[PDB]
């Protein structure tokens, strides 16, 4: 296993990454769900969280850890804010450590309204006082239809697996100390009731559980332990778990086949580029199902190559992957669901993940601000920053999903954390979302409401983006002529033009630059993005 | 005149601003248009501009100009290239300039379906060579509907009438040497036919290029001549013109009846701050007629204040009035119209137009990034970028327009030159519409698309910006403490908290910053947009 | 009052400036002491904060809101952390919430030995849930001789009496909704038990707070309120409530009597500049008593002058007058306790206190990077940044209170937020001492231990210091010739070369830029040091 691998000169390096591969393909989260009926016991810690309105209700007065002390923390709570309290209860002996926090008052259009964000806040805070080996109970007030918000923000709100704290290194950088149990007001995954008439059961929200979180360690690893190659020996594991067929594109070999692009990128790191690509027919496929492609952004380092970030900008690019994760993530939890249930992805025939594999790395052997590089698509491209390598890869990525696989795809999901530009645009929790098809943003802005992995429209103009890539001497260059043009977009128009003329249907271009992480690191998001995208038609 | 005004202290340049005040008080385009059915004779030069498809229809083999030279340029031209001759043509006398431009082929739905843009770079170039005293015919191949866009595009494209070369600053810096003949293909204009069921007139089209470079006019003068005193002398003649009620509220009087925000900003330059408003009630108003707030940054030269800007990003703010300017110019042609016919804006009861005029300057005066600040509105500011001048003057914009009217706004129009993240987010031709209603958004992206002012929306999102401008010891702060925290929202959503209590429908945001000016100068933005926007119901 | 004010031009402005002046001169703490040994009822909010060992005592079972749920969070507080409960206690009805604080478990040689940060930082953050005119109860387990340092902690910690939230402005930007009272475990302050053989008593104790407080308000308001003029007037009224000499030099008097170094650093400003000073001779000195002359920078507002310091540099320059507040509200408190009994400050004969009151504003009047100013003690600068203009004003202060007043300083302090190179060198907490003599150096040190004010000597070197500030046509420039000089140093040097010839004691520099305030603003730093080191022999 660490002789098989391809990559140090070192035997204890290569025995800790095998460690690590482990933990990341038989990873689980730590997040559990309990039907609200069949309450009998009470955690150490339980947090209380909902609308205020659902709060005062005497509904509660039946929730197993009500008592006196707890019945005034009810009273003191305003919107927005938090109590705190010990309190003797019933379902447990000694003291229980209740927190009871209301979700805010207001919600504007473009945000969740089940609020996830607000969950995810005080989820986390319930959190750090919880000792190794026990139980945060979490009890959610929110209707029914808010389960996949819900498992996203709690799943993505729990301390974080990846740590080299207290000797972890010695342990896999793996922790998951203590444990979430959720316990939402809703019974509908347990009764697999019908919302909107879709149902989503309890083994669905482990599955987006699991994935949000071995989404959110991918991204924390740094590039030391997480690079392509044992990115890539990671997905060929959950490639033969799921028993899926897998294509990989390595090394000399992207450059022999035509994909100048990325192999470009990616040739003058320690380790090579990657174009990796897993792929399911769906046996229980009805009729009208469709086929999706999705295209990831997996720049395991972005240092800038010899357009070299300056230190400040540099830092997190361990999360210059994030868009590769979020869709990786996604895939897995699609098509575990697929296996639960012969009905669940019906209206999908054929799901394709590719991720886009490469660390910008800066050198003799670097792509220079100048050469001129062919895509797999035949598009000449002048490279005028080589920190633009986002583009330059997914371009190579786009075309292989859209023209090389033996199924033309009908839609095409685009994630990367590209811009800068886009926490301009769209702030720090909004991804930008670069749409050929008006129906298409429409779809994804919804799937973000109901996710809450949020997403916002930005300008889809090709004809004035053309204007601002020409080229002297190649077909575009790979940043615009001019500052603000729109760089969100730019950037989503430079990976549209490498799809192949075969592919007919939208082009949807997700820029998650800053939501893929915040103060306490990778936020998970896009897994649940796309499971809501797809599951909605 | 120039003994009346307070201003400098001179009699020549006194006598110098009276006469630019004059240019701007009676100016008219130089724009006509002629009936296609009536064209007797042919110009000196001749443009022809239209879809390809339109531009090799025989009906073309009727206008005047047609001949084999001309015949064999709509062989040549193809779309998006242009093609020019000399050819003797009868209609008139000698040689005659013939250019034949294409439209491109492909449009985008975020752009205007008629190409207004590529109509406009088409006159410009045209324009060129046309001397002193002769006509531009201008011909258009452009579907009915399309007539405001034409004559918004048309209008924007010629010679700007500001210039100091050649001796023009002893003519009161205004040149209108040529002019340009419009002939569309269409005569919607000339037989008041329905289109969409709304008819527009041939003296509404003079009304808006005669607004549109009057906007562009007021844009392009230097701050050395068009300050606050001079714009609000002008906005005085155009008040008198019209029979409107005029409300100015100036210099000290600001701060003795609570507007400290605009006060603050514009305390520190040689002249002083004015709030100027103009309203109309239409006699003609309808039952349903709704009433209109206008407001606009009028910042005459932004120098950034202590926050001072370096060399390469202070020039141009000159143009920092452009906001001001594209509503001040809507007001006037809306109101044109009105007096025109009975009908014509009938489902309008009352317009209002605010001008936040001011200069921020630098100097001991000057607001300081510390300083507290106390709105009309009453909310605390605490100034921590004295260059974010504009949010401030307007929110007691926004005040005085939605509180203190003698009628309450039903809809509120904000427009600026607010923020260089308005380029990052939407580039450089549309601007950013930050909107409390979503159908106020989508019909005010509507009428960027008709009028050729063209609009984009931005995140709404208040609970997230909110949370990005608390301030320690004031209501909030004027900037947010992070970077990439969607900029020109954050814009918007610092206005928007002004809007008094009383005023309950939609506030529409407009964020113009780089749309207002391009490498030949001003463009009159906004004059068109809502000139569309409000004959649209 | 409002007519007297030689300020603004303006009644409105004038009319909120005498309120504000009228909070500032009645200003009393929100800060009580209670003794331990009396406590019959118990507040709304309790904390309790010590040292783990203190907190576990039997001794504790005592206080009046012991219960159960408090015996709970003192089995689960660890050192460094929190627990936070509601309880039914007896010494009220209904629930009380307590809030439990252990204090770290390891200090070092350079920090206070009581931990005075940590009871800062626990204060703080229990009175954000404490209601408009309720009471914090802080319980402190602390030994004897801990009292001023508690006193400090806590009123330094309490929420600022300086807002423009939510309408203050027209409550003169004054609120004091809660109230702090303080329990300590000692009774020192009570029973006038000697420590160290030095007695503290409660009176004492309210004065500190007062002074501290005063001082975090003075730093707080912006400079559109607080400026020179103001900032002189409220200094008269505590000269005319405590019966001081007050000498007041101002404007053109600095320049006509030869300050030259202040009158150059002001003279740009809206408001002039001030040279105040206000002294008092104890009548009940003591045979052996020393003379004491504090001179502190008040720069009001600092923009940089021509070096125009950057947006980011420049917020907070606000507190750039906090050397000033420092210094002379420790001036009150120990004026205020010498006039509580005969033998309080019985060591000092006269103490002086000079305030160098200016705003650096940039401008056409503005001193020049090149200028040459004639400093009163004679010696010639030649100005090479501007941005170091705290150097400058107090050179004429360290002047004219060694070689002016009518009796010679037997020691003198000086204080000011005077350079960043401070940051570096001691960090945020500890400000920088610049010493002429090593036995005053070690006292510095010394009463900022025992006052939670924190120190820390930098090199003292004039020999090195004199050998980059050569000028070629002055007798000394204002900065160092070299980067990376010892950069806190160097400001100490400057003023100590105007110090007159006949003064012959310790000079004590010190330099508080970074410990002037935090995230909450304002910290109150230098009251309480000045308290200790003068109270120490
Ligand atoms: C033009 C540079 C290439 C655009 C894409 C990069 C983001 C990136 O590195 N993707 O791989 C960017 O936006 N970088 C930001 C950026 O805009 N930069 C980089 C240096 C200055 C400024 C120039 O646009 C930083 C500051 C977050
Ligand atoms: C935070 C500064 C205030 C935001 C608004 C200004 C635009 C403005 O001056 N309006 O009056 C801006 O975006 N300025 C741009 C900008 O973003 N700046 C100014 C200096 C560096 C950078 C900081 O955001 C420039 C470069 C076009
Ligand atoms: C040489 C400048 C004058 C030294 C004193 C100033 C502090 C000050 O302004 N006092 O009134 C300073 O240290 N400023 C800092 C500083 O060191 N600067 C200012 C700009 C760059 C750098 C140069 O030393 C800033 C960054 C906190
Ligand atoms: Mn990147
Ligand atoms: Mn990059
Ligand atoms: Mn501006
Ligand atoms: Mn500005
Ligand atoms: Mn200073
Ligand atoms: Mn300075």
């Amino acid at each position: 296993s660490a002789m098989k691998r391809p990559r140090s000169n070192s035997i204890v390096e290569e025995t800790a990454v095998s460690a690590y591969v482990q933990t990341c393909t038989n990873f689980k989260s730590n997040v559990t769900f309990t039907d609200i009926s069949k309450v009998s016991c009470v955690a150490y810690h339980v947090l209380l969280v909902g609308a205020l309105e659902q709060l005062r209700d005497n509904s509660l007065k039946s929730v197993l850890f009500y008592c006196p002390a707890v019945a005034e923390a009810l009273q003191r709570v305003k919107a927005g804010s938090t109590v705190k309290t010990l309190a003797e209860v019933p379902g447990r002996k000694g003291y229980t450590e209740v927190m009871v926090t209301a979700l805010p008052a207001t919600t504007s259009r473009t945000n969740c309204p089940y609020r996830a964000d607000s969950m995810s806040e005080a989820v986390a805070a319930a959190c750090g006082s919880v000792e190794e080996g026990e139980v945060l109970d979490v009890y959610v007030c929110a209707p029914a239809g808010s389960e996949t918000a819900v498992a996203n923000a709690v799943a993505r709100a729990a301390p974080h697996s990846y740590t080299a704290k207290a000797g972890q290194a010695t342990k896999a950088y793996m922790k998951q100390a203590m444990s979430l149990n959720v316990v939402m007001s809703s019974r509908a995954a347990f009764t697999q009731e019908l919302v909107r008439g879709k149902s989503v059961c309890v083994a669905e929200l482990e599955a987006i559980c699991t994935s949000v979180q071995l989404c959110q360690r991918l991204v924390d690893t740094p590039p030391c332990m997480l690079d392509t190659v044992v990115y890539a020996e990671i997905a060929a594991a959950y490639a033969a778990e799921l028993g899926v067929d897998m294509t990989v594109i390595k090394g000399d070999e992207l450059r022999e086949k035509g994909y100048g692009g990325i192999y470009a990128v990616g040739k003058c790191a320690q380790y090579p580029a990657h174009l990796v690509t897993l792929r399911y027919r769906n046996p229980n496929a009805a009729e009208g199902a469709k086929n999706i492609a999705m295209v990831g952004k997996g720049i395991v380092y972005d240092c800038g190559g010899l357009a070299l970030k300056p230190a400040a900008h540099m830092t997190n690019m361990k999360t210059d992957m994030g868009g590769s994760a979020g869709v990786f993530c996604a895939f897995i939890a699609v098509v575990r669901s697929m296996k639960m249930q012969r009905t669940h992805f019906s209206h999908i025939a054929n799901i394709s993940v590719t991720l886009c594999l490469a660390e910008n790395a800066i050198g003799p052997h670097s792509y220079r601000n100048d050469d001129v590089v062919v895509m797999k698509s035949g598009k000449s491209v002048e490279v005028m920053n080589t920190d633009a390598e986002g583009r330059i890869v997914l371009g190579d990525g786009v075309y292989y999903a859209t023209g090389e696989q033996d199924f033309v795809p009908d839609v095409l999901i685009d994630m990367a954390t590209l811009t800068g530009a886009q926490g301009v645009a769209t702030g720090s929790k909004h991804a930008g979302v670069y749409a050929s098809d008006a129906e298409a943003e429409k779809d994804m802005i919804s799937a973000g409401l109901q996710s809450g992995d949020l997403c916002y429209p930005v300008l889809y103009c090709p004809e004035y983006h053309e204007e601002v890539y020409k080229s002297p001497c190649a077909d575009m260059r790979n940043i615009a002529n001019s500052s603000s043009s729109a760089g969100s977009s730019c950037g989503g128009y430079f990976v549209e033009q490498h799809l192949s003329e075969r592919f007919r249907g939208p082009f949807v271009h997700v820029d998650m630059a800053y939501p893929t992480s915040n103060t306490a690191g990778a936020t998970g998001y896009g897994v649940t993005l796309v499971f809501e995208f797809l599951r909605q038609h």
